[PDB]
DNA sequence: GAAGCCGGCGG
DNA sequence: CCGCCCGGCTTC
């Protein structure tokens, strides 16, 4: 197995420095609001080289660099750079994964036909083409898994080209933080450090149950199997991205005469922006108390609009007698797990 | 089942 | 830092 797992620095303040160069070398500031309070999706690299960071409130954000341009957020053109990149990286590959809007992983096994080195080398190419064609930098990953690509990438930022080879997988494995490992975070790390483990390794020493009763099955065994090589988990020809339409009603309301000529709308503005098969949908309503009722049926394969509007009738019908008081402020859907052709 | 807590992660 | 968040595990 070669994967290739491709991420993009600092997608969003890229995205603009592309779109209006002279924001470059100077302070640039990506912001996000609530539904209010503002604060940073990202920042370029002289904003972050006077301190600031996502999450970071726009007010502390302005505490640390007044000289900075802050702009609000545009997911859809964020989101067509996106899909364009992801295009090119999908001619590269056997399959690919779309994380995130800027993360994918490619399986290449087949293109590189097994050859390890070869693989590198395509990873290579994959960065010079983005920054060649789209002007942006993303940074790679090459491993004969996704955990351990993800793992090399991000310890490889800004920029990188991180590197497992089979041949040589095991000292990796064996100075491996354990912190340094996705579903382990300060928490866990913090607690998995009192038996004795901070190295992967050490897991194989210390007895199995306890670890279980410090992680949970599906993760203390998922650990288990990096420490031991015996992680596989193909990399499926799936988007994980999700797509999702809201409507705000003119009134609320319980009637579904009413709130169907709503819920259609909301899946067309979604069901058309699929571009592939959702083995996954929910329709999602906000009530006159802005609380959310959620429900959601996942299918074997996917789901058409063929089956779709009667899928989300009665959705939203079983949210009807879930909730038996309230009106209806808001309908909204949600399509994921959609599988690519 | 389905609310709710806990913990991780990213806008 | 907290969400038209998320999933996973616990609990009525
Ligand atoms: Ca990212």
């Amino acid at each position: 197995m070669i994967v290739i797992f491709v991420d993009f620095d600092y997608f969003f303040a890229q995205v603009e420095e592309v779109l209006n160069p002279q924001y470059k070398g100077k302070p640039l500031v990506v912001c996000v609001y609530s539904g209010t309070s503002g604060a940073v999706a990202t920042a370029n690299y002289e904003a972050r080289k006077l301190g600031v960071k996502a999450g970071m409130p726009i007010i502390k954000a302005m505490q640390i660099a007044p000289s900075a341009i802050y702009v609000p957020m545009r997911k859809p053109i964020y989101e067509a750079f996106s899909n364009r990149i992801m295009n090119l990286l999908n001619k590269h590959a056997d399959k690919i994964e779309v994380a995130s809007i800027d993360e994918a992983y490619l399986d290449v096994t087949n293109k590189v036909e097994g050859n390890f080195e070869n693989g590198i080398e395509l990873a290579r190419k994959i960065k010079q083409e983005i920054l060649e064609k789209e002007k942006i930098t993303v940074t790679v990953g090459v491993a004969p898994n996704k955990i351990l690509a993800k793992i090399i990438a991000d310890k490889s930022k800004p920029n990188g080209l991180g590197v497992i080879r089979p041949t040589e997988v095991q000292d990796f494995l064996n100075e491996l933080d354990i912190d340094e490992i996705p579903g382990i975070g300060s928490v866990l790390a913090r607690r998995l450090n009192e038996l004795g483990i901070q190295k992967l390794r050490d897991i194989l020493s210390k007895n199995y149950n306890e670890l279980e009763k410090i992680t949970g099955k599906a993760k203390a065994l998922y650990l288990l199997k990096l420490a031991q090589n015996k992680y596989s988990e193909p990399v499926e020809n799936k988007s994980k991205i999700p797509h999702g339409r809201y409507l705000t009603l003119p009134y609320n309301t319980r009637d579904v005469k009413v709130i169907l000529p709503y819920l259609k709308k909301a899946i067309n503005e979604a069901y058309n922006k699929v571009n592939g098969i959702p083995m996954r949908i929910t329709v999602i309503a906000i009530m006159e108390d802005l609380d959310i009722l959620s429900k959601g049926k996942k299918f074997k394969h996917g789901i058409s609009i063929d089956n779709a509007y009667k899928v989300a009738e009665d959705l939203l019908r079983e949210l009807l007698v879930r909730d038996k008081r309230r009106n209806v402020r808001r309908i909204g859907v949600k399509l994921d797990n959609i599988i690519i052709n």
